RNA sequence: UAAGGAGCACCUA
RNA sequence: UAAGGAGUACCUA
RNA sequence: UAAGGAGCACCUA
RNA sequence: UAAGGAGUACCUA
């Protein structure tokens, strides 16, 4: 997994392209940027991969969305960061499980943030609660 | 009410469906589980919402599958569970966010999750680093 | 009382439906909300019976309706609530009761909102003191 | 003055009057009670309005309907109160509001305590819980 | 098991239904109420499920019906209860249980209360002891 | 209520007849016993009926079903007991009440345990709480 | 808060 | 744990 | 503040 | 009295 670009696609009428390109690696933890050019805009995406002592095998993305308006004024901008949204995924393994095991677990997680997916869906999307 | 059953697809030749059935809700925790007749290895999917008092929204996904086998022992035949995968998920949101801006945002996270997604894939499923 | 749909009429000239949909219940508290898909901007109303110890029945009702400005900027949406506007009731019952006596009671206080109940009407909603 | 008369109609068959006459204002906390010529489970409805100091404009009607039914006693009949139902209501307006706005807002929960308002009135009246 | 509605029937001559409409769940106990349209000698149905630490899986319903007439006091006409009827249903299987094992379990213990099983019936209804 | 045979049916695919033999009496406490042809895991089905001072009658149902399987330790084949389902009925009755409102009662407990009654067969049989 | 650590939504700084 | 106890998931051994 | 609790707008944390 | 606890009408608070 060498870092590289990651496109993301969202759930707009006709899905948009949102392309994250590298930006560094600090302390085993990458990062890509979805950016214009200024730092606060920025949407990042960061990855990493960690064994524990006890031997399990931990890995965690992270992606955060600022939504950001820019005023202007004669010709000068002014950005600011109106709200942000961000997610956290962390998988824990076992230093026995095999790739399919492993797989088809992401696999349903992934399957379980679909829009039809309405429990779900509702909560993560909708913010109403279980009952 | 709100929590109903639950299907999801895993990553198989051809995808399988797993489908969670409710188990209980304790401290506005829906649980719903996926399991035979008897109460031992199943595996479980949860979510969670609760608002801060920032005036943030999160909710909280949380999955666990567990690999069971069914060992002998004096020719009592009993299934058991080996080993367990887990994964969390978390959502914060802004209480100014709009159900379109939760929406992609959940939908781009969806997508960076992903067979394809090579960046991301070799890391949560094939436990590589990044570099 | 299953958690559904509930739809108030405003005084507007020409009476109009806010339809308030469930949210949740939490705690045996119900929360329907008339929303946008914007947290703040949503107005909820709760409802909520309870049998207390002495064996009195209490049950309450709280609308809450925000009024929200969004102030748009090159595409991107501000809101930010810029008042707000509580009410609640609360009905105290005797375990001797009969439903057609309390009935009647709502009737009464629900009758005393009406617009024309001068001496009501002349303070709650012109904040007019007594005198 | 201000304090005046004030007619409450019920849910009856042929929905009744009653009128409820002024009684006193004490701590600008008007009363104006129902009753027959004796002061005895009169039905008293009372109404204040204070502003607090956050700049907020909150009123406060309260009605305490009794039930009373003449009991004999060597003879000696008397009517009695065998219970009583209570209802209160509260409203906190911002300072900022317009005539409208609250108007449109009494309106709403006016319509919300009702007949035909299924999920309210089931529990309110039926004292039936929410699920 | 959404906390829903019930509807238990008697062995009146021609079986009578008893519906208990829910009234609210307070600690993972659920329970349901039958009212005639006064509060008092509403009949009550709570139910619940605990797991204890052992892996066993507890659960308990228990039903009251108590039994109101009218007393009258110096023309005091006055529903109150003037006995109660209890009862108390406990489960406790293995956490290692079939689905199918539970079921026929109950199926068994319900088939015993039947009205024809003249061991039990005689002394569950006819208060006579073994001999 | 001759201590005699009890037969008890099960929620089988085609109903399966259970019969309890007697066993003794010890302390006004039946117990009835099906047997497979050998004593261990056989089920055993108690009954009682205490008169308390207060004048209230108790009457207490126990059965119990043991599931057995045979484990083999060299070559030795031995039937055990692997786990075992508990309940406990228990009825508490005023000395004051009508035969035909002990029967109704029964009738309705009775009735709860039915396979259809979602509330409580999801629990009693599925392990689901409430909510 | 944690690229903290566990598992019949828990425990550690 | 109670074929303990009750104008009740609440106390007593 | 309280889905706190009462009753000739009161009292409890 | 216990929505206490169990290779059980039997112990624990
Ligand atoms: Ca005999
Ligand atoms: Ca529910």
């Amino acid at each position: 997994a060498q870092l590289q670009n990651l496109v993301l696609k969202d759930r707009e009428a006709t899905p948009n392209d949102h392309t994250f390109v590298p930006r560094d690696i600090r302390d085993n933890v990458g990062e890509v940027v979805e950016s214009t050019g200024v730092p606060i805009g920025e949407s990042r995406f960061t990855i990493s991969l960690r064994k524990t002592s006890n031997g399990r095998y931990k890995s965690t993305l992270k992606l955060v969305v600022p939504v950001v308006q820019s005023q202007t004024v004669n010709g000068i901008v002014t950005p600011v960061v109106v709200r942000t949204s961000y997610v956290t995924v962390d998988f824990d393994y076992d230093a026995r499980s095999t790739t399919k095991e492993r797989n088809n677990f992401v696999g349903m997680i992934a399957d379980a943030l679909k829009a039809d997916k309405m429990l779900v869906h509702d909560t993560i999307v909708n913010l109403q609660g279980v009952y």
